[PDB]
């Protein structure tokens, strides 16, 4: 699903930003997309069940 649209620092649409949110793999931090601490954008919160 759609993200909420995050503040970014960047020179982004905010209109679109809502489906670039990032894949969601196993339900590790950032669900398992990166092992970073934070990511570019936000993962939708119902990573853990989706
Ligand atoms: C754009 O990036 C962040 C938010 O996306 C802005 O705020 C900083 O966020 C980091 C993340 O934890 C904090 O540690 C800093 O204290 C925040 N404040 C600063 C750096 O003043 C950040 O200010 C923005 N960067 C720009 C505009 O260059």
């Amino acid at each position: 699903g759609n993200i909420v649209a995050a503040n970014l620092n960047e020179s982004y649409d905010i209109n679109t930003l809502r489906s670039k949110s990032p894949m969601q793999w196993d339900n590790s931090s950032n669900a398992g997309f990166s092992e970073a601490s934070n990511t570019w954008l936000p993962t939708n919160s119902d990573y853990h069940t989706v």
